C-alpha cells in the first residue's frame, strides 16, 4: 500500500532530527577544533565535556535538548564516522541495521533517499 | 564565521522543513503545489485547484524568511529537481560562491 500520514512524519521527524544534531555538532566543532569522540557522545552537545576537554565550549551547549527517535530510541553517533567524519543515524523501526521501509536506517550520509 | 555558519544552517533548516511541508501537501493532496500557489498553500488553503484533502491548520505552523529576510523560493515542477526550494545567499541572485552561495534542496548535501 501507498505511504500514510505516520509514517512519512515519522521519516520526516528522523530527517529533521539528524539535521539538527549534525548542525549541533559541527558548531561544536566550529568553537573546538574537533568533534566530539564517539565516547563522548551526542550528550557533548548539552552537557559540557570531558577527556578530552573542550578549549571553547559555548555556554548553554549546542542545542536545547537531545530528540529521541521516532521510535523512542536514542540518535546514534560515531566519530570518527564510518561513512563520513561523522555518522549520526538512527537504526529506525527494527532497531537493527539494514532494513527497508519502516526499518530502514536513516543516516546523515543517505539523507537524499528521504528528504 | 559563528554567525556566518548560523545563516547556512538555518537556510538548511528552513529548506528541510519547507520540503518536508510540501511532502506532506503532495500525500494528502495527490500533487504539489503549484508555482503560482507557492509555499503560501503550506499555511493558507489554496484554491484554483482548491486542494482535495487539505490538512486543518496546514503543513507549516509559518513561512520562514532566509538569513537575509527574503523569501524562500519555490518552483513546480524544478530545473534541479522534481521540486526546487531554495534561498539565493547573501547576494540574492542565481550563482554565487562563499555567502553569496545558493542552498537549495537539491545540494543541501554540500551544507549539512
Ligand atoms: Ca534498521
Ligand atoms: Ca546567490
Ligand atoms: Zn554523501
Ligand atoms: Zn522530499
Ligand atoms: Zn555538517
Amino acid at each position: 500500500g501507498a505511504m500514510g500520514n505516520k509514517e512519512k512524519a515519522d521519516q520526516q521527524k528522523a530527517v529533521t532530527d539528524i539535521v539538527a544534531l549534525e548542525n549541533a555538532l559541527d558548531m561544536y566543532k566550529l568553537d573546538n577544533s574537533v568533534y566530539p569522540t564517539t565516547d563522548q557522545g551526542l550528550e557533548a552537545l548539552v552537557t559540557k565535556p570531558t577527556n578530552p576537554e573542550p578549549r571553547n565550549y559555548r555556554e548553554g551547549g549546542y542545542i536545547k535538548r537531545l530528540p529521541k527517535d521516532p521510535w523512542g530510541n536514542d540518535y546514534q553517533y560515531l566519530s570518527p564516522g564510518d561513512k563520513g567524519t561523522i555518522d549520526v543515524f538512527t537504526l529506525g523501526a527494527d532497531g537493527q541495521e539494514g532494513g527497508e521501509g519502516t526499518g530502514a536506517d536513516i543516516g546523515n550520509w543517505n539523507i537524499q533517499d528521504f528528504q
